[PDB]
C-alpha cells in the first residue's frame, strides 16, 4: 500500500526524538526539553526530560501523556489504521484538554513532525485554575505510572482522530488523582491520510531518575501498541 508505506518507512528504524515544552500553570512559568529515540517496529521509546528553568512546579508524572503516538507499534492486520504515521513528515498538530478532578487544567497544543531525521513534538501547555495546595501544585503524586489503554476514534471532520481516556495517578495515602483527557489530531499537511476505525492503544510508562543528573528530570521508558480490531 504505496500511501500507507510513505509514513511507515519513515519508522522502520531508530529514530532521534526531540521534545520541546513550553508552560505556564498558574502563572509558574517552566520550560522542558527532551531527547530519545523511538523504535516503532517494537513500540518502544526512550527518553529523558529536563527541566531547564529550575524546579518543575508540577509533578511529573502529569506531563507523560503531554510529552508521540507516530512511535506506536501498529501489528501488519491494523496498518491501514495508523493515522499517526500515514500523517508523516509533514505531521499532525495534537491538541489536548486535561482535567485534573477536583482541580485544574492543563491545555495543550503540539506539533509532531520530522525536521530531517529527527521527530520534534513542540508543544505549548497552559494550566489554569489550579489549587496552590492541590495535588498538583503541591506536588503530592507518587513518582510512578499506571498502563493504561486509550481509544483511538476517527474524527472525519477534521480530517484526523479524536482520543479520550482517563489517566490514574497514584497518591502517597492510597487515594488516586484523576486527570481526564480530551484529545485531537489533525494532519500539518493537505495530503491524503488514514482514518482509522475504532482501535485502542495500550500503554505502559516507567518513570525514574539518572543519578548523575542534578537538574530536576525525569526518564521515561515506554512501549505502546495497537489493538482493539482483531
Amino acid at each position: 500500500d504505496p500511501m500507507v508505506s510513505k509514513g511507515e518507512e519513515l519508522f522502520t528504524g531508530v529514530v532521534p526524538i526531540l521534545v520541546e515544552l513550553d508552560g505556564d500553570v498558574n502563572g509558574h512559568k517552566f520550560s522542558v526539553s527532551g531527547e530519545g529515540e523511538g523504535d516503532a517496529t517494537y513500540g518502544k521509546l526512550t527518553l529523558k526530560f529536563i527541566c531547564t528553568t529550575g524546579k518543575l512546579p508540577v509533578p511529573w508524572p502529569t506531563l507523560v501523556t503531554t510529552f508521540l503516538m507516530c512511535f506506536a507499534r501498529y501489528p501488519d492486520h491494523m496498518k491501514q489504521h495508523d493515522f499517526f504515521k500515514s500523517a508523516m513528515p509533514e505531521g499532525y498538530v495534537q491538541e489536548r484538554t486535561i482535567f485534573f478532578k477536583d482541580d485544574g487544567n492543563y491545555k495543550t497544543r503540539a506539533e509532531v513532525k520530522f525536521e530531517g531525521d529527527t521527530l520534534v513534538n513542540r508543544i505549548e501547555l497552559k494550566g489554569i485554575d489550579f489549587k496552590e495546595d492541590g495535588n498538583i501544585l503541591g506536588h503530592k503524586l507518587e513518582y510512578n505510572y499506571n498502563s493504561h489503554n486509550v481509544y483511538i476514534m476517527a474524527d472525519k471532520q477534521k480530517n484526523g482522530i479524536k482520543v479520550n481516556f482517563k489517566i490514574r495517578h497514584n497518591i502517597e495515602d492510597g487515594s488516586v488523582q484523576l486527570a481526564d483527557h480530551y484529545q485531537q489530531n489533525t494532519p500539518i499537511g493537505d495530503g491524503p491520510v488514514l482514518l482509522p476505525d475504532n482501535h485502542y492503544l495500550s500503554y505502559q510508562s516507567a518513570l525514574s531518575k539518572d543519578p548523575n543528573e542534578k537538574r530536576d528530570h525525569m526518564v521515561l521508558l515506554e512501549f505502546v501498541t495497537a489493538a482493539g480490531i482483531t
